[PDB]
């Protein structure tokens, strides 16, 4: 069997109309896709689906960015690349030229990560398993051999990998257990998108507590007023015992962020998320230090891995996020997963955006089996936008997420919902547009 | 008048053939550029040139990155947008879902710095000036409206800036006339390419010293037996005066950077240029820790001022590289050549690149006018290529670049050129592929 061909689609939902998604930095985001399919000459069910997740203008770009790795693709063994997904992302991210347009970083790094992640959903479904199987019962060797340690040295090195995995491995079947059984934590942002009128904050904060959601999320950063006066009435509404995060969305320099937060302090804050640049590592240690013990977290812009290496080292975090898009695909992600782990460091997935709530809860559940055991001290963003436009939407029972049982990353979305919101031609948009 | 047209061309020059540029990282790069051009109907003369240089692959995706902002600049004034350079930056740095892709890093990045920087050739032809002289001739308030200052407070403060500028007003005329009659010190890179045999290295080292070159550079970082044995030949055909750089291309990680150059300090180093990840802020400094006083040098591949800002608040480096085309254009380079004057850490300009010479000598002249007052304890690297499609190519004369006369950033391609080697259906390019 043999990858015949890179697919492309460009695809964008219109959330921008009730401003879902809309934070102190975007205003009017349009969730999008740069989605991807790699077709083999197999069966139907033997194609690996994956997408990067931009809001809106851009995501042409995207997508052309994605569509220019077909030469490298195009006419590989699939057997091949599913047993070796290291040298299939290397094949990638050590092209010299590639390289260049980032490195690692961007748009061109973003497109290899939705090719890699294409490849891992393959290789989950060649296995019959969800993502989160296929990843947590791969063999230590398995594991470590799709790591890019490079600039790692001296913080994870290869033995140090496989000695974090060995560990873990007595307790995998069991953690897998308790995994179907009980699910694992979510938090909602739905109800704090920064657009939002006072009441929809209040009600939709509400109806999150009556879903179980044991902690909510507000966006803030904008106008300091409307955050006391926001986090007031959210905090009144919810209750004294349900956790309350925070997020910024890079707006703040390090003095004024600090200042920031002392005036929401008394309102009990679970984390602020991304007070400033996602670059910053030395500023977030600066402000983490400045209001302390309040947490501090950053992640879903973070680039890379040396990025997030420096962060866990500088002390800038006191829990970081992580995105299935945002970086190298799963191969990064379980660089970042087990560089958090040696640092002991809580993982609290993002997952704003267009199928990345389907994608995300794959890592995470593979983080808690394979490499931490820890999931009841962590918690999985979720967002309650556009799951029906995926064949294996996530599902969410009394504020967890369920596990996965399908084979695959849960990328694939329904060819409908493609030729509806495909832009600019797609059905949706013609129409809009005109 | 008005802008009626973004165009773009994705130009690629066969350098690989003879593996001129070739290192450690880069093994065959091929030059290329993402030309761009900003069309006015105005005079033929009226119209803003600026490109992105890629080593390749990939050329063509950031060519229709840069194609998607003619939605942006399209339509604009020429008057209003030649008047206020920083709100012309900004429309493009502050459209959030631009941002995504990013933010400020990057494919998307660099094409937005292509079209700032074409914009400022555009205001530069207006005004009949080369750019180094528009730069460093417009007010203090004038430069520090086009900068960006946020997440800089900490570090530069717009205040901060006009007394750096300010303190530089009474010297400007008189440093002007001295740029124009003694040139900016030069540096080579042409004789060190990895790709080269021991016999080319040591011809070319000895014709960069007849040539008057007071400093040269050797790439570095594959293999340290060829290191040591390429380094002892070049300092034995330079002689023991002449300064002689090393470039390991982002090879390392840091315990190895610090053991691989114990190897090659004996030869007498005048930097090493990135011997690691260009986003180790901490590992650079680590390595500087551990080589001291053997300089440590990074910044072409530095993604924006935010990163600059830490390498320097850090101490990370002994000297940086700046790079035209790299950053958010003009706008950002200015922010970034203040935050090193105000650090007090040298400037040696990056320019191995198809037009790199040709645009960086203005940015390092403009700073040395406006900003420092220092040429002579710094350099300008330049390579001897493709400087022939060009219409206003570098000129050196005793291994220093005489400042440019004409207006313009001196980006202004020959149409002959972009015809033969437009990738793929340029002359060139169509015969080859054939
Ligand atoms: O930050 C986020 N969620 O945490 C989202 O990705 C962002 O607000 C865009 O909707
Ligand atoms: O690093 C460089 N010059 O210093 C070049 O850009 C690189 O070697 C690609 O030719
Ligand atoms: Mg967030
Ligand atoms: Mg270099």
């Amino acid at each position: 069997r043999t990858i015949i061909a890179l697919e492309t689609h460009d695809v964008r939902f219109p959330t921008s109309r009730e401003l879902d998604g809309s934070d102190a930095m975007n205003p009017d985001p349009d969730y999008s896709a740069a989605y991807v399919v790699l077709r083999t000459d197999g069966a139907e069910d033997l194609a690996g689906y994956g997408l990067v997740f931009t809001i809106g203008r851009g995501n042409d770009v995207q997508t052309a960015a994605v569509a220019a790795l077909a030469e490298h693709v195009v006419g590989l063994s699939v057997d091949k690349v599913i047993a070796d997904l290291g040298a299939f992302a290397r094949r990638l991210t050590n092209d010299s030229q590639l390289r260049w347009l980032g490195p690692e970083k961007g748009v061109m790094h973003m497109a290899i990560g939705a090719v890699i992640n294409a490849a891992w959903d393959l290789a989950a479904r060649a296995a019959n398993k969800p993502l989160w199987r296929f990843i947590a019962e791969l063999t230590p060797e398995q594991l470590v051999d799709t790591i890019d340690f490079r600039y790692l040295s001296d913080a994870l090195t290869r033995d140090e990998a496989l000695a974090i995995l060995r560990d873990a491995q007595p307790q995998r079947a069991a953690r897998t257990a308790t995994l179907i059984e009980q699910g694992y934590p979510a938090y909602t942002t739905s109800p704090g998108w920064l657009g939002y009128s006072d009441e929809k904050l209040v009600r939709l904060a509400k109806e999150a507590v009556a879903d179980g959601f044991r902690t909510i999320k507000l966006k803030v950063g904008a106008n300091v007023q409307d955050d006391i006066r926001r986090c007031r009435l959210a905090r009144a509404a919810i209750g004294p015992d349900i956790a309350m995060a925070v997020d910024a969305n890079q707006r703040w320099d390090v003095g004024p962020a600090i200042d920031w937060m002392r005036q929401l302090a008394e309102f009990d804050i679970a984390w602020i998320e991304e007070p400033t640049s996602p670059d910053d590592v030395l500023g977030h240690a600066a402000i983490r230090q400045g209001i302390t013990p309040v947490p501090v977290s950053t992640g879903e812009h973070t680039q890379n891995r040396v990025v997030f290496k420096q962060l866990l080292q500088a002390g800038a975090v006191d829990l970081i996020q992580i995105d299935a898009a945002r970086v190298g695909g799963v191969n990064e992600n379980l660089a970042i997963l087990l560089l958090a782990a040696k640092f002991g460091v809580r993982v609290f997935p993002h997952a704003g955006g267009v199928g990345l709530c389907e994608l995300v809860q794959h890592l995470a559940m593979a983080d808690f089996v394979a490499i931490t055991g820890k999931m009841e001290d962590r918690a999985i963003e979720f967002v309650d936008h556009l799951h029906q436009h995926f064949l294996d939407p996530v599902r969410i029972q009394h504020g967890r997420y369920l596990a996965p049982e399908v084979p695959g990353f849960s990328a694939e979305m329904h060819p409908a919902s493609i030729a509806e919101f495909s832009y600019p031609d797609g059905r949706f948009w013609v129409e809009d547009l005109a």
